[PDB]
C-alpha cells in the first residue's frame, strides 16, 4: 500500500506477512464461497496493482479459476483501452504518461509508475480499478463454482424452516444477477419451494411479512 | 476506521487482519449468543459504513440471520428518511450533501462521501448511526435465536443453586426486554422457580436479599 | 483507553483485539481463580467505564457471578451518590456535569462525557473509581467460588511440606480478610495443621524460622 | 530493510520475527512450488543483499538447491562485472566505490557499505539487483523440482474438466519458458490432451472460446 | 513501562498483552529453573514496581515459591530502611518523599509516586532496585527446587561425555553459590567424577584442556 | 537494542516478547543445525552484550555447549585485550573508559556503559564484537555436534543424486573449514563419492559442469 515520508515523497509500504498469510489461509479453508471475496477486499485495501499481483501470485492450487481470472482482467483492459486510447511516439521528459489496460493490470507498468499515477493531483487510481476487474473475474469464479442453483433448493420434509431459508440465501449469494434479479427469485421461490406444512401457513401471511415473522409463523410447526 | 495525515486531510485507516480474522472467529465458535454482540461493537469501534459491511460480509453461513438483519436495516433507513427529508435537485459544486438512510448503511454512499460526514464540524457520524441499526438487528437475532424461554428456566431438584442462577441469568440476557422487564421477570420467576428445600429458605430471607445472600443461604443444602 | 491527537484534543483508543481476545480467554480457561483479578486489572490500565463495560460484556456463561458484581457495582454507586451529592436543574452550557453513582459505572453517561472527566485539570478519574468497584466485586466472586475453606487444609500422612504449603497458601489467597486476619491464619494454622512428623520438627524451630528454613528443615523427613 | 532516521541519516531496519518465521514455514510447508517465489519476493521488499542472504541462510535442508541458487548468482555476478568493469587502485577518501558483482551479492561488500549505494542521488538499487539473480535462480529450482512435463497432462476418462485445466495449468506454471511459448503449449495441447467426449465439445466451440465457456459447455458430460 | 508524552510529562506504559500472556506460559511450561529468571528479567525491563507485582500477581500455583519470595523482598525492605532512614513529619507542599522500602516494593507507594521518583534529576530508581530483590528470591527458590546436587551428578557407564556435561552444568547453574565456588566444583568435580574410560583420558590431558578438547578427546571411547 | 529520544538522548530498547520466544523454539526445534547461526545473528541486530546475554541466558539445556562457548568468549577477550591495553589508575570524570575484553561480553560493563561505547563519535561497536565472539563459538559447537563427516556421505545403490547431493551438502555446511577448504572437498569428493551407474555419467561431463548440468544429467538414470 502507500503513505508519506518525513519530506512527503510518496513513498510504498510493504504488505504485512500476516495479511499474506490471512488470505492465503482463508483460500485454502474456504475455496471460493462467497465470503472470500470481501475478505480478499479488505486485505487488499489501500493495494497498488503489484500488489494485488502479489497477493494472487501467493495462490497455488485452484489454476483454472486463476485463468479464467486473467482472461476477465484481459476483457476489462481491452475495454479500458478503447475508451481511453493512448497518444503514442515519444514522452515528455519526467512527465507521466496515460497508462493502458495492461498498465493498471501491472503487466507493463513498474511499481514506480504506479505510486506516480495514485498520487497524483488529480490521482489516477489504478490500484482501485483493477481491484474492481479483478472482484468482477472473482464473482464469476464464485458462480460457476457454485454446486447447486437457486431454482433446486426446497425446504425438507423435516427441514426447520431456519435451515432452509439458510440454504436458500447461502445460494442466491453465489448466483448470477442484479437486485432486480435476486428479488425476484426471493420472491418467487422462497415460499413456493417451502414443504406443505409451512408454505400453508405462509401463504396466510400474505407478501408484506418479513423473515422475521415468517420464521417465528413457522417456529413451531 | 479513520486517522489524521501530517497535513492533517482526514484519511481512511484499513481495518486490521487480526481484526477481521476476530469477527469471523467469534462467529464461527460462538453463533449467536449474546456476547457476540459486544464483541461485534468492541471490534468496530471507529468504523465506516464501508468497514460495517465489509465485517458483515465476512461471515459466511448464518444467511436467515443476516437477511433479517437486512429487513432490520430497512426499517431505521425508511424511519431515518421519514425523519430527515432529502431536498433534491442540483447539488452545490464541492459541498456535501444530506445523508439519506441509503447513504447510512452504505448502499448508496461511497466511502469518500462517509469519511466527509463523519469528520464535519459539526459531524454527522453515520458509522455510529449505523452501528446502532446493526446492534438492534443483532439483538432481534439473538433473541430468535435463544432455545429456550425465561418461563421454562426451572431449578432442578440435585442442581446447585449457583447452576440454576447462572442458566436464568444466561437466558434472561437472550430475552426481548427493557430493565423494567427483565427486573420483573428477576422479581417474579428466579425464587417462584427454586426447588422446593431452596425455596423455602428463600421465602425467609425476603425480598431485600442479595444474590450473594441468597447463594450463601442456599449452599449447604 | 485515552490518547493526544495531533492537535491534542484528547482522543479514545479503541481497545487493542488481542486484549479482548486476551481476557476471554482467560475466563474460559481459569475460571474466577485469583490470578484473574491481576489480569483484568492488567488488560483494563487506561480503561475508561465504556471499555470496562466492554469486557465484562464478552464473558459468556458466570451469568450469577456478574449479576452479583451488578449488585456490588450498586452498593458503590449508591455510596458514592451519598458522599458526593448532585446539585441538579439546568446545566451551564458547553461546561461538563458532575458524575453520578451510575456516571461512573457508564449506565447513565456517553463515552465522550468520561473522556471529558478524565482528562479534566484537575481530572476525575472515573476509570479508576469504577474498575476499584469491579475489582472489588471481583473479589468477593472469587471467595464466593472458592471451594475449600483454609481452616480445612492439613498436610497429608504421606504429602510433602511443599505441597501442602502450595495448597495453605493457595486457598489463603482466596479468603475473604484483611492483612491482620491472613497473618493470624498464617501463624495458628500453618503449622499446626502440618502433619506430626513434620510439626515435631517445626515446634524446634519456634516462631522466627522463615519459610524457607522450614522447607528446609522438614526437606528429608 | 531501510528507513529514515528523526536526523535523516538513512538506517536499517531490522527484519521482524515474524517476517522470518512466515518464510521459513512457507520453505517447511510447500517446498518449491511455485507460489513460493512471489512469497519470498513479498518478505523480501525493501531487503538489502545482507536481508536477502540472511533469509536464504535460514532456509535448513534443501541444500542441493541452494547451492544451485549460488551457481546463478555467480553466473549473474560475472556477467554484472563484464558489463561494469571497476576502476582499481586508490580510493577517494570518504567516497563510495563502484560495486561489483561479488558486492552486489553481499559476498565482499558491508552492509554499510550497501545503505549507501542503495540511497544515493541517483541510487544504486543493489538490493533490487540481487533480488533478480536469486529469482532467476528460484524459477530454475522449481522447474527442476517439478514432476511432470506439459505433455504428460492428459485428461481422464472420469476426470471432471475443471481439475484437468486447474493440473494443466499447475504444471504449466512450473515450466521453463516465455509467454510466447506458454500460448503455444496451451492453444496446442489443452483440447488435444482433453478426453474423448468433451474434446469433440470443444473442437465444436472453437478456437475464440474462454475458459469460462470451455469449462461451461463441458460441465454435464 | 515509561514513556515521554508530546508535552514531555512522564506518562505511564501499559504492559503488552503478549508480555503478560509470556510470562505466565513460561512459568507454566518451565517451573523455576534456572532460565526463568533471564525471562522474568527480559520481559520486566523498563518495570516500576507496579509492573512488577502485576507480574507476580498473575502466577497462579507455586504458592509456596511466592511466599518465600515475599519473605526475601521483606529482608531486602528492611535493609535499605536501615541504610536509609526516612525523615518523618511534615512533607514539602508538592515535593516529592524518599521511598522507604516498603515504597519500593509498591505495597506503600502509587504507581504517580513510582514514575516520579525513576524519572528525576537526578533518578531514584525504584523498579530496578525491587527488580534486584525479586531476582535475588527468584535464585533462592530455584535452588529449593532443584531436585540434586552438584555431588550426585556422575557420569553413567554408558553415559555419553556430552550428557555427563549437560547435566554437570544444567545441575551447577541451579546451585547456591559465587563464581569462585562454582570454578571450584567444575575444577573439582568434573573429571573426578567421569566414568573409568574417559577418566583416563582425562587425567592425561592435565588441567589447561579446554572442554571442547576434553570431549572430543572422549568422543571416540 | 538502541533508539533516539524525542531530545535525542541515545536510549535502550527492550527486546520484543516475540523475538525472544523466536529464539528459544528454535533452539528447542532446531538444537544446533547450521541455520540456527543465521536466525541467532538476525534476531539479535542492533543488540547490546546484555541483549546478547539476556538470549543466551534464556537457553535451558544444551549447558556443555553454552560452556564451550564462554570458553570462546574468553579466549576472543583474552586477545582483544592483549590487542588494546588499559591504561588504568583514575578515570577523567564523566568521560568514558575503553571497554575490556571482559567489558565487551557484559561481565564487567552496565548497559549504561555499553550505549555509551555504541553511540559514540566515533562509535566503539561492542555489541557487533561481542555477536563475532558468540558466532565463532556458535560455528565451533555446530561442528562437534554433527553426526558424521564430509569423508562418509556416499551415495546409495538406489539414492536419487538429488539426495546425495543434499546430504553432501548438508554435513559441508556443519564442517570446520575455509572456502578454499570446502571447494577441495566439493572439487574431490562430490562425485568420486557418487555411485557407480551416474559417476560414469559425471566423468564424462568434465570438471566445468554446474550442478544443474549434474542433476540433469543424473535424472532418468
Ligand atoms: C452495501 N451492503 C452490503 O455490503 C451488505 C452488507 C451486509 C451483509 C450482511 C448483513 C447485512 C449487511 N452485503 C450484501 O448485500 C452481500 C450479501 C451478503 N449475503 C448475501 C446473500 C444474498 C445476496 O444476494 C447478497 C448477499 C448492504 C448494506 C445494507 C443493506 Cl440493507 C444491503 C446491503
Ligand atoms: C452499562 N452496563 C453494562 O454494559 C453491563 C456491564 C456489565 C456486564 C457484566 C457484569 C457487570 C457489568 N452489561 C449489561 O448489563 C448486559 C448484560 C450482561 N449480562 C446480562 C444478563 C442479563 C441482562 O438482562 C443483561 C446482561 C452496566 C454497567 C453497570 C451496571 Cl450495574 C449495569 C449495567
Ligand atoms: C503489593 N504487593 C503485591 O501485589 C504482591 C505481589 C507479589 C505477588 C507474588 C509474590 C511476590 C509479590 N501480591 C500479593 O500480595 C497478593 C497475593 C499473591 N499471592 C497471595 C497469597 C495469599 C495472599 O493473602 C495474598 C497473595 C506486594 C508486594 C510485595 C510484598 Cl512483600 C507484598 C505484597
Ligand atoms: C503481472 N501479472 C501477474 O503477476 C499474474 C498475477 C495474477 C495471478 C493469478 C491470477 C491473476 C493474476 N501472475 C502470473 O501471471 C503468474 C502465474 C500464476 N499462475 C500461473 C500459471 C501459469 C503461468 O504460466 C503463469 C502463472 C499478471 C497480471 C495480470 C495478467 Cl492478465 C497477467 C499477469
Ligand atoms: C554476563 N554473562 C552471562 O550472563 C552469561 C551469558 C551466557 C550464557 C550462556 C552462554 C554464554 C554466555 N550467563 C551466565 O553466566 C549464566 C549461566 C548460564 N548457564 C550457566 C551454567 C552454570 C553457571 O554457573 C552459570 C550459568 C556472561 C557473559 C560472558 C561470559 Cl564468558 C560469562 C558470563
Ligand atoms: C554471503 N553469502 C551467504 O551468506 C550465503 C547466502 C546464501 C545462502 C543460500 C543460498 C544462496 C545464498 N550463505 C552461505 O554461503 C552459507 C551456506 C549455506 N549453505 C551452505 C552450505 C555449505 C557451505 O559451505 C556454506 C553454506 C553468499 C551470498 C552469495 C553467494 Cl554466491 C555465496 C555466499
Amino acid at each position: 500500500p502507500i503513505v508519506q515520508n518525513l519530506q512527503g515523497q510518496m513513498v510504498h509500504q510493504a504488505i504485512s506477512p500476516r495479511t499474506l498469510n490471512a488470505w492465503v489461509k482463508v483460500v485454502e479453508e474456504k475455496a471460493f464461497s462467497p465470503e472470500v471475496i470481501p475478505m480478499f477486499s479488505a486485505l487488499s485495501e489501500g493495494a497498488t496493482p503489484q500488489d494485488l499481483n502479489t497477493m494472487l501470485n501467493t495462490v497455488g492450487g485452484h489454476q483454472a479459476a486463476m485463468q479464467m481470472l486473467k482472461e476477465t482482467i484481459n476483457e476489462e483492459a481491452a475495454e479500458w483501452d478503447r475508451l481511453h486510447p493512448v497518444h503514442a511516439g515519444p514522452i515528455a521528459p519526467g512527465q507521466m504518461r496515460e497508462p493502458r489496460g495492461s498498465d493498471i493490470a501491472g503487466t507493463t507498468s513498474t511499481l514506480q509508475e504506479q505510486i506516480g499515477w495514485m498520487t497524483h493531483n488529480p490521482p489516477i487510481p489504478v490500484g482501485e480499478i483493477y481491484k474492481r476487474w479483478i472482484i468482477l473475474g472473482l464473482n464469476k469464479i464464485v458462480r460457476m463454482y457454485s454446486p447447486t442453483s437457486i431454482l433446486d433448493i426446497r425446504q425438507g420434509p423435516k427441514e426447520p424452516f431456519r435451515d432452509y431459508v439458510d440454504r436458500f440465501y447461502k445460494t442466491l449469494r453465489a448466483e448470477q444477477a442484479s437486485q432486480e434479479v435476486k428479488n425476484w427469485m426471493t420472491e418467487t421461490l422462497l415460499v413456493q419451494n417451502a414443504n406443505p406444512d409451512c408454505k400453508t401457513i405462509l401463504k396466510a401471511l400474505g407478501p408484506g411479512a418479513t423473515l422475521e415473522e415468517m420464521m417465528t409463523a413457522c417456529q413451531g410447526v
